[PDB]
RNA sequence: CGCUUCAGCGUUCUUCGGAAUGUCGCGCAUUGGCA
């Protein structure tokens, strides 16, 4: 029951979600701009010249380098954006510790390194498997390589998939007397790793 | 000196197989993807 009382705290936030000064500022906006960026369709920020936005082109940036790296570097120059003035960007694991050394509570997140030698990091679990990129003649190709077949139609096989009643069952996944805050946990982080 | 009866009858009337098959079953260009 306690964890329903905070949810519901957290959905009455999510009702107002914004202030007077907040509300005031939107639309306090001088000038709308002539271009705007096709992904975001917001004028207001700089719009290069190949329309992509100022997040956006780093959004696409980023895209090729995490799943080529696996480190992540919160540095305060980067390409994405990131909360307290600092910013994303996917380096090599010589690329991770040349970061360390350039700023000071520089932050280093692992991608799928179960070694826990390495220090001042934290692993972050992805799924990042491609066969295209195993292959440099082929990441080229992208997902063109898939169609590309000596028998049957080359087609693009498309999954969407979702876990069943996984919001309803994490409430009944486990009886009122076996829950517990770490069982609760462990439910939780088995899921994320499969 | 010819005359008469008979003028066709009974019985098969189609049968047995194959009844479609093999090939192609959208392709390309633009959209996408990758650079």
């Amino acid at each position: 029951d306690l964890w329903q009382t905070v949810s519901r705290k957290l959905s009455d936030k999510k009702a107002h979600k914004y202030s007077l000064n907040e509300i005031k500022l939107f639309n306090s906006t001088i000038h709308a701009g002539t271009q705007e960026c096709k992904e975001c369709l917001r004028s207001d920020i700089d719009i290069s010249e190949d329309s992509l936005c100022k997040i956006c082109e780093g959004i696409i940036a980023i895209s090729n380098d995490l799943r080529d790296y696996s480190f992540f570097v919160v540095s305060p120059e980067g390409k994405v954006p990131l909360p307290r003035n600092r910013y994303l960007s996917v380096e090599n694991q010589d690329g991770a510790e040349r970061k360390i050394k350039m700023n000071k509570e520089t932050r280093i997140y692992s991608k799928n390194q179960p070694f826990v030698g390495k220090q001042l990091v934290t692993n972050l679990w992805m799924c990042d498997y491609d066969f295209s990129t195993l292959n440099p003649e082929t990441k080229k190709q992208g997902i063109a390589s898939y169609v590309n077949r000596e028998v049957g139609i080359p087609r693009l096989g498309v999954l969407r998939a979702d876990i069943d009643n996984l919001g309803t069952t994490f409430i009944k996944g486990i009886p009122e007397q076996y829950r517990s805050i770490s069982r609760t946990a462990t439910l939780s982080r088995q899921l994320s790793m499969f």
